[PDB]
């Protein structure tokens, strides 16, 4: 027999895509519906943006031909954080559990990381129209809340657009079961659910007490990069001329709640004005920390507040951490400008128009386990 039954599926799935996606095995020989990204150059995107290769594309100083993301949002099997379709979207994880479980796949299988988002967003918007965010998704418990006769199967076995929070049922719909429309480039061989169904843990990108680092490039794909809080590997950016420099440094970008308001310290959460973007940062109340859960700052990501003497560094737009249109009417950006956060991306079923190809959420500590947030794998080499 030169006949396998996994083989076998990985060229049906070739064939119906067009060769768009495959399917790659597990070490413990388990399937992952990946869709490929071929390479492109920041002037093909927007010319004002910079040039060369998306940092997507750059893994270890070396530039790739291609990358390769998980289909549908990521499911926990055996201890492996695989992609498939018509399953429960993996919920309940942390930061390290995701990161962990990814790795756990094999060589080359990784915890998506915010440089591959950035680059699928920024593709996906370009190549859509370069109009408005072109993706729509599980962002109603069930439907999408732009177009409601657009469903996926929802897990919790209720109708689409029921709220069930109190009875304790998700909104989360089995992966890839909603229109093309929810796949990012229309099509069935479309990436599915990015926006919508669950928050998914990203990689690469932290917030330390509102100060923005990342781990360089794609350098976040690598098994062995140190993305732990004590990490030497994390970067922050000087805003003056957007160079990677040490965390701590002087002119470094950070996200801040608005220049007129002020942390109220009286236990109870406020979203304190349109989230800003400047060099600086308001002192939080007395022994605020990773652990503390209080006041935040949110914005449209359209409605990012640059500050006053701040010219936002291409850097920022191409990692998708500052807007580049004002074309993009969905996904909210939030930040706690106090202890280490890590991001989650994209909104889930309860969000509406905060999710969206911009939705980024800084608000939680790597520990947190929420059951509107997952993860996802993507594969290099
Ligand atoms: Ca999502
Ligand atoms: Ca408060």
């Amino acid at each position: 027999m030169i006949f396998s039954v996994k083989d076998s599926l990985r060229q049906a799935v070739e064939a119906a895509s067009g060769g768009l996606c495959t399917v790659m095995y597990t070490k413990k020989g388990q399937p992952v519906f990946l869709r490929r990204i071929p390479r492109f150059n920041l002037e093909d995107i927007d010319p004002s943006l910079g040039t060369g290769p998306h940092p997507a594309f750059v893994v270890g100083g070396e530039v790739k031909s291609e990358i390769w993301i998980g289909q549908f949002p990521g499911i926990v099997s055996n201890g492996e954080l695989i992609s498939v379709p018509g399953v429960d979207p993996a919920n309940t994880i942390n930061f390290d559990e995701a990161l962990g479980y990814a790795r756990a796949s094999g060589p080359g299988f990784h915890l998506m990381t915010n440089a591959e988002w950035a680059a699928v967003a920024l593709l996906t918007w370009k190549s859509r129209g370069a109009g408005d965010d072109p993706v729509r998704g599980n962002t109603q418990w069930g439907r999408s809340h732009e177009a409601q006769w657009e469903a996926g199967t929802r897990q919790s076995g209720d109708a689409p657009g029921e709220d069930t929070g109190a009875q304790g049922r998700s909104g989360r719909t089995l992966t890839g079961s909603g229109p093309a429309t929810w796949r990012h480039d229309g099509t069935p061989a479309g990436i599915a659910d990015l926006v919508g169904n669950v928050w998914e843990w990203v990689a690469g990108l932290r917030l330390v007490g509102g100060e923005i680092q990342i781990i360089p490039d794609n350098d976040a794909a690598f098994a062995s990069t140190d993305m732990s809080a004590s990490s030497p590997l994390w970067k922050a950016i000087r805003a003056s001329d957007g160079a990677l420099v040490s965390p701590g440094t002087s002119g470094t970008l950070k996200y801040d709640i608005n220049p007129n308001k002020s942390y109220s310290n009286d236990n109870t959460i406020q979203d304190l004005g349109p989230l800003t973007l400047h060099t600086t940062t308001q002192t939080p109340p007395a022994g605020w920390d990773s652990n503390t859960y209080q006041d935040y700052a949110s914005a449209l990501y359209k409605d990012l507040v640059v500050g006053t003497g701040i010219t936002v560094p291409n850097l920022l737009k191409v990692l998708m951490l500052a807007p580049h249109t004002t074309s993009i009417t969905k996904g909210r950006l939030y930040a706690r400008p106090y202890g280490e956060r890590l991001p989650i991306r994209g909104g889930d079923w309860g969000n509406g128009g905060v999710a969206g190809l911009a939705a980024l959420y800084l608000l939680n500590p790597r520990g947190s386990r929420r059951w509107g947030v997952g993860a996802r794998p993507a594969f290099v080499l």
